[PDB]
DNA sequence: AGTGATATTTACCTCCAAATGCCAGG
DNA sequence: CCTGGCATTTGGAGGTAAATATCAC
């Protein structure tokens, strides 16, 4: 049910249904500003077993399925865990 | 049912006792107005459903008699102040 | 190193008890 | 005007969603 890899999915993260290895790889790369390259054509093929080959195109894939980068927390709001009030 | 004073049915604890919607209401509409009621009988007058309204001063009677609290009625200040307290 | 599972943290959402009030009838 | 059935509030137990940090491999 994860919109990247077609792996077992049990709630959103960051907007989207995502696995927990792809929660975690997404958060990673926005906290730390990482920068990839794609040693292929720009586009590799991302599913469970080979979602961790081309890192680029597997982030590339999280931004097409609709992964918000400002949902994860940064400013007064780093580290803060949890539910926001509103 | 369940019903202390009257023995109709209960649906929770009033004041400290088990009671009627009607149990409760009578205390709270007393202790409200603080009237003071005449048993012009023996001060022993029988109570249950349909004859609960007889004797009102009996009726009070049996509802100390069974331990209902007139400090959990809000006057003063918690005039009004509805549902559980902190 | 990253990866991914796991735990900690938050704040709503629904019951649910028990307080208040407000009328339709007797 | 007295009765009592119904409605409107509070807040705490208990569960869920979705942020985080914390590791073992
Ligand atoms: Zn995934
Ligand atoms: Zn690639
Ligand atoms: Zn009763
Ligand atoms: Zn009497």
């Amino acid at each position: 049910r994860c919109a990247v890899c077609g792996d077992n999915a049990s709630c959103q993260h960051y907007g989207v249904r995502t696995c927990e290895g792809c929660k975690g790889f997404f958060k990673r790369t926005v906290q730390k500003n990482a920068k990839y390259i794609c040693l292929a054509n720009k586009d590799c093929p991302v599913d469970k077993r080979r979602r961790n080959r081309c890192q680029f195109c597997r982030f590339q894939k999280c931004l097409a399925v609709g992964m918000v980068k400002e949902v994860v927390r940064t400013d007064s709001l780093k580290g803060r865990r949890g539910r926001l009030p509103s």
